[PDB]
């Protein structure tokens, strides 16, 4: 038998981040 | 004959969080 | 034929989040 494919092409990109944590209390 | 190309990679994983928000006023 | 070659790499991490909401008062 022949020999394995190609590597697949590259995942899409992560979505952003979430937003930061809340500031602190004044 | 080589087989076919491998599947499509997982997508990235999710930023790092931003940072902290700025503090509350004084008043 | 041969076998599907390797999976794909994984994709890059995304792009870091925005500042988080101010604190209270």
């Amino acid at each position: 038998p022949g020999p394995p494919g190609p590597p697949g092409e590259k995942g899409d990109r992560g979505f952003p981040g979430p937003p930061g944590p809340p500031g602190p209390p004044g």
